[PDB]
């Protein structure tokens, strides 16, 4: 129901919100070359997120809902992060690289249980998901879809 659906956004965009700790300690952590989760500690657990975690190989956000949300199994929405390949004129974008020292700026990506592809502006398509994410993502915002 569109009331349900108003419901499970809002609280999936707050915890979107919430997985801002975790793009600003991936941003830390690529600044100095460190593993991408180092250090990081997520924030208190709500009633509707259940956990935000840090892939420390690729920089991947998982973010898990809980059952006031969506179902176990059904909960997950990721956040990929990229950088050019170069600075200046990108042609390409290019997954993080553990242990380098990234200071750039770093695109982040959402993807939604639906979404098959990456869908970014120039310098075009980012990383897929390490973590397949299973939330549907008529509960994600819309740039999380297919």
């Amino acid at each position: 129901s569109a009331y349900q659906d108003y419901l499970a956004r809002s609280r999936v965009g707050e915890g979107l919100a919430l997985a801002a700790s975790a793009r600003l300690a991936v941003a830390e952590n690529a600044a100095s070359g460190n593993g991408f989760s180092g250090g990081y500690v997520s924030p208190p657990a709500t009633r509707n997120v259940e956990s935000i975690r840090i892939d420390d190989d690729t920089g991947q956000i998982a973010i898990a809902f809980t059952a006031r949300v969506a179902a176990a199994g059904a909960n997950t929405l990721v956040l990929v992060p990229s950088v050019p390949d170069q600075a200046d004129t990108p042609t390409a974008r290019v997954a993080l690289s553990k242990g380098v020292i990234q200071a750039g700026t770093i695109t982040w990506e959402c993807f939604a249980g639906d979404k098959a592809s990456s869908s970014l502006p120039a310098p075009g398509a980012g990383p897929m998901p390490t973590d397949a994410p299973t939330l549907a993502g008529k509960l994600a915002p819309p740039e999380c879809r297919a």
